[PDB]
């Protein structure tokens, strides 16, 4: 198990516009083309991302490539972030994995605001973490994804992945 695979299993792979759990607008291994209403502008979203005239379809290989560049895009996210840096810096590399996860979902800035549960993650204080982790929109619309994604903080193994 890594980030990629983690990843993959959260979000699955869907190779024609769907929608996400929030509505918007999405394709491939969770690649978000808009928060626009319009399908042409997610379509247009979509060519562009691609390269390529796609009509709402996309191979498999292109949306692995989105992906790797969506998880890219995560970690470099973080490494700018004066709030996530210092966090991830200090994490072991599962638990590295469970904070991309995150930002991967909800974006940089969602997750730099998650203050307190930051600091009981330095402080590596798992259990109390966690705790503060759930307390969270986050949490109560994707629960089960949430879970699994707190487990990892609270135990810094894949056993939720498993």
């Amino acid at each position: 198990m890594n980030i990629f695979e983690m990843l993959r299993i959260d979000e699955g792979l869907r190779l024609k516009i769907y929608k996400d759990t929030e509505g918007y607008y999405t394709i491939g291994i969770g690649h978000l083309l808009t928060k626009s209403p319009s399908l042409n502008a997610a379509k247009s979203e979509l060519d562009k991302a691609i390269g390529r005239n796609t009509n709402g379809v996309i191979t498999k290989d292109e949306a692995e490539k989105l992906f790797n560049q969506d998880v890219d895009a995560a970690v470099r996210g973080i490494l700018r972030n004066a709030k996530l840096k210092p966090v991830y810096d200090s994490l072991d590399a599962v638990r590295r994995a469970a904070l991309i996860n995150m930002v991967f979902q909800m974006g940089e800035t969602g997750v730099a605001g998650f203050t307190n549960s930051l600091r009981m993650l330095q402080q590596k204080r798992w259990d109390e973490a966690a705790v503060n982790l759930a307390k969270s929109r986050w949490y109560n619309q994707t629960p089960n994804r949430a879970k699994r994604v707190i487990t990892t903080f609270r135990t810094g193994t894949w056993d939720a992945y498993k």
